[PDB]
This record gives C-alpha cells, sequence and structure tokens, in this order.
C-alpha cells in the first residue's frame, strides 16, 4: 500500500537532494533510496503546480488509484513543513526518447521487436487512463520522454503531473500539442491520441518530434514523415538501425495508426482502445515473421 513519509525520511533517502534527474511538472525529480533498499525518484515541489494541502489531497486519492502493469505506481508520498513529494520507483532502463535518440541510443540500438512492445505496453497504460472507473483521466503531456521502461523494458507511462480527470496558455510539449488546441481551448482523450501518433512516428523513425539541425523539409517529424506514409514509401522513414528487422505489414498497420492519431481534427482520431487492438495484431504478425 502507498506509505506516508516525513520529510527527514526523505533527506536520507534522497542524501539532501544530492542527485537530481531532472525537472517536471510538480517539479524537480531526485534519486533516492527506501530503508528497505528499493531505488525511487523522488518529485519535490514546484511552486507554479502546487497551491496547498486540499488540492494535494485529491491529486493524492487519484494517484494512489491508479493501478495498471504500464503507468509507473505511487509508492508514496511527503505533504509536511509545506514541502509536497511524490515518491515513485527508479526505472532503471530511463526513457523511450533516451533509447532511442538519446546517449543510450550511441551504445545500442532498440531492435523493432522491443519497440513495437513498447508502443502496446504505452498504449494500454493510457488506455487505462481514458477509461479509469468514474472518470477518464487525461494525460496531457505524453511523450516519448514520458515513457519510462523497467528492468524487462517494459513500457510504463510516466509523469501525472499535469494528468487530470477528463485558461489558454502554452500546453503539452512542442512537437506534440493537439493542433486544435488554440482552437477548443481544451484537451481531451482525442488531444491525447494526437500525442500518442507522434511517440508513434518517434518510435519507427528515431528521430526526435523537432529538430531544427535537420534540413528544412526535415525540421518536423510529422510534416517530414507524412507525405511518405501517404505515397506508400514508409521505409524512407524508418529508422536505419531497424532496417531490416520488421515484418512488412506490422510496420505498414503501425504508420497507418500513427496517420490515424496525427489527423488535424479530432473526431477522425481512434479512441486509445482501438489503437490497442491495432498493436495487438501487429505485434502478432511481427511475432509471426518465423
Amino acid at each position: 500500500s502507498i506509505q506516508a513519509f516525513t520529510l527527514e525520511y526523505i533527506e536520507v533517502a534522497t542524501e539532501r537532494y544530492k542527485t537530481l534527474i531532472g525537472e517536471g511538472g510538480f517539479g524537480s525529480v531526485y534519486r533516492g533510496t527506501l530503508n528497505d533498499g528499493q531505488e525511487v525518484a523522488v518529485k519535490v515541489r514546484s511552486a507554479t503546480s502546487t497551491q496547498g494541502t486540499r488540492e494535494f489531497d485529491n491529486e493524492l486519492n487519484l494517484l494512489s488509484a491508479i493501478q495498471h502493469e504500464n503507468l509507473v505506481p505511487l509508492l508514496g508520498y511527503c505533504n509536511e513543513s509545506d514541502q509536497q513529494i511524490l515518491v515513485y520507483p527508479f526505472m532503471s532502463n530511463g526513457s523511450l526518447q533516451d533509447r532511442l535518440y538519446g546517449e543510450p541510443a550511441k551504445r545500442k540500438i532498440l531492435d523493432w521487436p522491443t519497440r513495437l512492445s513498447i508502443a502496446l505496453g504505452a498504449a494500454r497504460g493510457l488506455a487505462y487512463l481514458h477509461t479509469f472507473p468514474g472518470r477518464s483521466v487525461i494525460h496531457r503531456d505524453i511523450k516519448s520522454s514520458n515513457i519510462l521502461l523497467d528492468h524487462s523494458m517494459c513500457a510504463k507511462v510516466a509523469n501525472f503531473g499535469f494528468s487530470k480527470y477528463a485558461s489558454l496558455e502554452v500546453r503539452g510539449t512542442a512537437g506534440y500539442l493537439d493542433p486544435e488546441y488554440y482552437k477548443t481551448q481544451q484537451l481531451s482523450e482525442k488531444s491525447d491520441v494526437f500525442s500518442f501518433g507522434v511517440v508513434l512516428l518517434e518510435i519507427v523513425s528515431g528521430r526526435e518530434p523537432l529538430n531544427i539541425k535537420r534540413p528544412r523539409t526535415e525540421w518536423s517529424l510529422v510534416e517530414w514523415a507524412t507525405p511518405y506514409i501517404r505515397g506508400s514509401k514508409v521505409d524512407e522513414i524508418v529508422d536505419p538501425g531497424i532496417k531490416g528487422g520488421y515484418h512488412a505489414e506490422a510496420m505498414w498497420r503501425v504508420v497507418e495508426v500513427a496517420l490515424q492519431c496525427l489527423e488535424p481534427f479530432s473526431t477522425y482520431r481512434p479512441s486509445m482502445v482501438a489503437i490497442v487492438r491495432e498493436l495487438e495484431d501487429a505485434l502478432i504478425i511481427e511475432n509471426n515473421a518465423s
């Protein structure tokens, strides 16, 4: 069950917050270790994404109830001396972003069967959120750095600081934001589906969504890849490191799904439940490339 921690316990566990992993919605994340030796990621208070005890209480009740094999589980929390802290298990294989085009991608290549299994698991975690009993939970910042990988490379969707049960400002992450958002002023399940479509193109192509260091025609992954997909020239966008390591039909159905996720108008995008079923069939096909 979820554990309450004192601010002192978190101080020892993080060793004076020495080891910083990054910054998120809820705040900065530090690496820690519990008394039982469990490695944890410790997310501490950010001023802009915090209010008080009452607001943190509903967020805490939500995160505790969200349980699924493809979501990072909440292990514990600290609310003491005005510090709001969330404690998650440490995912030792990092993010999908790191494995595609970060530092680990320099040393080793994520093969296509592992990539397809990661897409399916991430889609299953997102579908669980969209069908959460009582009230659908929108992630609202889906992206490849928010898909973490455990020791067996199973995907776990992370980082629900922006999540909420289903004002105009900057939202999402550059490259992933629903193209209708400034016309609707709302993020919905179908906004999450658009962002997941970008993730699928990252998985297929090995490329980040935006890169001004590429030639101008290649600056944007979505805009670059869409004409090849529609022109039955999918091999032109596939990551060179996995060329020849994929079953043709498995790859075609994955990019077909990505293309529907990327539809500019929300009602044409599939549900996450429909995306799971397509990726499941694609994974079967790939496994039968004997």
